[PDB]
């Protein structure tokens, strides 16, 4: 794992310079395509993309797991929904499946800790039947977190060998916006009340209890903000750890990763804390309707491309933004050039 | 034309109700897909879509024309760029062509007033070789505006008969952000300084002259804010009139139209002034980096889906948002249902 983190490559400034120069000469006023240009340059700096903005195969990895904190009344969705939905993922009837198919991406459903019998068709990496209830103790041991990080990392960079050049990250787990709020609170130094939201339609009357649970989780575990792994293991969850592992794997692989919503923001804060070198590979997708979204995004210094008021999770936002990444590539490779049309601008 | 405006159908509330009910029963927490759900319902209300959110063929109509106000020094791009770029449109090397191709849409380049010889391959509807310089008089006569509105309207709804169900609108014309600013200023009652931007890289030192030109155009023509056609003919342009005509045509056809950037906002303000019934058919795409964008969008009560800091024009933003419209349709038709998985939520 220390080896892993050590070998994450820095962006290729040489390729980025050649990219910027090429974009400036395209048939349009310089910089007129805004963030599409910036995105093309960022991609060009990713070693795994071979010095140019391109997109081969696309995959969305969905990390599924249950949470012990569900028993504290922080979620109105029945617990079995995780297992049921995970099975529906294998049938392509869920939100991510439909949006991923529309984008030409393949969905990988990974069980990292669902509290139910194993589901056929689902990649099995379960650590346990749900993580511990963060309200009275840690979600898992540091060892378990480090092991899952490593496992998911290898799985991720291994897909790279099969033609995948763009990753989308997502999750599935009833009650997970609670440990995500705790994590955000700890990494950004924000108070619980400012980052706890309604998750999957939590009644406004039950928000107070959710805020109290987050505070207790922090007070009891005393997670160290300067140690992302400590934070993930104490007040995180298997699914959040797995999302973090995808980001580390793609970064080690020198490939881009599309973030999803609020849960993904949490995992990204942890990943950047564990290894700052990961940041250049992260690409925002949409702006989650979850209350603590603005704060988490500010500490990540990211501005999402899509404002859809989405809050489903599953990696649906990630899949929705994949066409945007391909648009920057098409712009870069298919537009004509100013010089060829004899156009000279000041 | 009075007939045209009179026959614009109202949205089908019955189909929208059936749509909302179906969306609520899909495999996800109710409302969790945010604006994607709202978009699906809006589409379902459009009579031309046959009571359901669907997308058949897609077209982006680009209105090209030159402006007499170019001689006032409000644009740094040479005048011939309009003619040159219009020709490049027929070769698929421009920004809209590349993004439209990526979306599976066909681009229609229409000349409504380019100051040059006719360009082969371009639909010919030229009113004249450029419109009058709005700084010293009207851009065109009311008759010419009404005639082009009608012409473009018929062309638009005629494409509907050939399988087109989704339109994107765009333009091409050096100096057009000047008449667009004048229009926005007049319709929203905002001062020139608040809505004039840098257009296609206008030097910050030349902004003052541009603001003065807009004020003079308004003072001399005295356009009536309550008469959209009066406004278009006096301080607008052929290209802006044509964009307005596409919106009226699609609305009469009961079909959706995707707006583009700042120029399209101007045309949409005019269209809504001429016929309020047009509003339900308009769909925002991106948030233009032009200074007066926020004001124009506020008066239209629209919140764009994409924040890309784009300012190219051509209908490139419209094409970039087409995948989003198809995503709402895929969501609606391909996701599974809660009841089928035995999931019961409060
Ligand atoms: O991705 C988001 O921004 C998001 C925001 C709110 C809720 N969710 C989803 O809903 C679940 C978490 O909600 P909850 O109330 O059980 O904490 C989980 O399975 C997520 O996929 C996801
Ligand atoms: O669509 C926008 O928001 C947009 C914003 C700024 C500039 N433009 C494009 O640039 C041209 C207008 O810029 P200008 O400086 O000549 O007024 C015209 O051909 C448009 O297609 C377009
Ligand atoms: C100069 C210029 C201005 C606008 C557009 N759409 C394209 C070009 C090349
Ligand atoms: C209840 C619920 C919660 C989250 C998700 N992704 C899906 C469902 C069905």
């Amino acid at each position: 794992l220390h080896a892993l983190l050590r070998d994450i490559p820095a962006p290729d400034a040489e390729a980025m310079a050649r990219t910027q120069q090429h974009i400036d000469g395209l048939l349009k006023p310089p910089g007129s395509l805004g963030r599409l240009e910036t995105l093309a340059v960022q991609l060009a700096g990713m070693p795994g993309l071979n010095g140019t903005p391109q997109v081969g195969e696309k995959a969305v990895l969905v990390m599924c797991a249950d949470h012990g904190v569900w028993d504290e009344g922080v979620a109105v969705s029945p617990k079995i929904v995780t297992a049921i939905q995970a099975a529906n993922m294998t049938r392509g009837t869920t939100g991510v499946c439909v949006l991923a198919a529309q984008a030409g991406a393949k969905v990988h459903v990974i069980d990292v800790g669902i509290d139910a019998e194993p589901i056929p068709g689902v990649v099995n990496m379960r650590v346990a039947r749900g993580c511990g209830n963060i309200a009275v103790g840690p979600a898992m041991s540091r060892l378990q977190a480090e092991a899952l990080l490593l496992e998911v990392s290898r799985y991720t960079c291994d897909l790279a060998q099969r033609g995948v050049t763009l990753f989308g990250v997502g999750e599935l787990g009833m009650a997970n916006t609670t440990p995500a709020a705790a994590m955000v609170s700890v990494f950004t130094g924000s108070d619980a009340k400012e980052v706890v939201g309604i998750g999957a339609n939590l009644p406004p009357s039950r928000i107070d209890n959710k805020v109290d649970v987050v505070r207790r989780a922090i007070a009891i575990n005393q997670p160290n903000p300067r140690d992302g792994i400590d934070v993930l293991s104490k007040v995180g969850g298997f699914d959040l750890v797995g999302m973090t592992g995808v980001m580390l794997g793609a970064a080690r692989c020198g490939l881009p990763v599309l973030l999803d919503g609020f849960l993904s923001y949490s995992a990204a804060l942890a990943a950047c804390q564990i290894a700052p070198a990961v940041r250049p590979y992260l690409i925002p997708s949409h702006f989650s309707a979850e209350k603590g979204a603005r704060i988490a995004l500010a500490h990540l210094s990211m501005e999402p491309y899509l404002h859809m008021a989405m809050r489903l999770g599953e990696g649906s936002g990630a899949a929705l933004a994949m066409p945007i990444v391909e648009a920057a590539c098409a712009m870069f490779h298919n537009m004509g050039e100013l010089a060829a049309s004899n156009i000279v601008l000041p």
